């Protein structure tokens, strides 16, 4: 199935959308504390976030995706294709602090959960900030 | 920061269409052969499905979310909320399939995983058919 360009946008905003609730019941938890604090649904939490950061989503981006509509126009900037070393950086970088976040997520520490889920948060931003356009 | 219910919606459609892609990366390795077989691939995707699985996506259902557009008008059928033990069942039976998934996707049996992912297969058709509006 060579996904056509619509179909590559969907399933990454998908990805991503899904990874953000995820983090969403971290943050209410272990941040804000505006929901009980639960070893197992802070893990099951990670565990999304981790396996979709290692999804290999790279197969989803492709030049011709540029403005597409998926659920929305992509607002994916197009330096994402000419500064190839600095999303590989990025991207590898929020794999590692994912899977660490999951790691210690299994092990049910308040404190160094919250401190690892400030780090995939700063990951999340680093990708953000070069290569997403905030409307 | 409790969701509304257009977040509630657009969270769930994401965590569906993420699982989308992932099933549909397993089915071209494994049942239609239209791209080369890989074991990191394979358990990359059934890992991903799994973990959502295991998301407690429950918390995002409550009758306020019936006909509401997240990233498109919700396709959630009423009769969800009158089938609590149905739902239930399908749900951990899907859980069920899923983990076993991600544990063959592991060892690598093609076969046994082409095998496991026809029963996960069959898990998401048995939500759909009651409680999914087809399109
Ligand atoms: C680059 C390597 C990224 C990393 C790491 C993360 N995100 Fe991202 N995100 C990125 C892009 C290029 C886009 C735009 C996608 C498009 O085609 O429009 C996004 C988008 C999001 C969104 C909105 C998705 C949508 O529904 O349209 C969210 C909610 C989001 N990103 C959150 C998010 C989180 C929580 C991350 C870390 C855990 C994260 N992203 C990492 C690029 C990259
Ligand atoms: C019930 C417990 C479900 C299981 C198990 C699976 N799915 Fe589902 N799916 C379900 C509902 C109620 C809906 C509609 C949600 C809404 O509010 O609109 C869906 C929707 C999907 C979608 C479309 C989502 C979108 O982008 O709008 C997809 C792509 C989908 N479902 C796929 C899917 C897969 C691959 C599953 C197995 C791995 C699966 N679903 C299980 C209910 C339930």
């Amino acid at each position: 199935d060579a996904l056509k360009p619509e179909d590559k946008v969907k399933f990454r905003q998908a990805s991503y959308t899904t990874m953000a609730w995820n983090m969403g019941k971290i943050k209410a938890m272990v941040v804000d504390g505006t929901m009980p604090f639960s070893q197992t649904q802070v893990s099951a939490a990670a565990n999304v976030i981790a396996a979709i950061a290692n999804s290999g989503m790279g197969a989803l981006y492709s030049p011709d995706t540029l403005g597409v509509v998926g659920f929305k126009k992509s607002r994916l900037k197009e330096n994402f294709f000419q500064e190839q070393d600095e999303v590989r950086k990025i991207a590898t970088n929020f794999v590692e602090q994912a899977n660490k976040l999951a790691e210690v997520a299994a092990m049910g520490d308040k404190d160094e959960i919250k401190a690892q889920f400030g780090e995939v948060g700063k990951a999340c931003k680093a990708c953000h900030e070069k290569f997403r356009e905030e409307e």
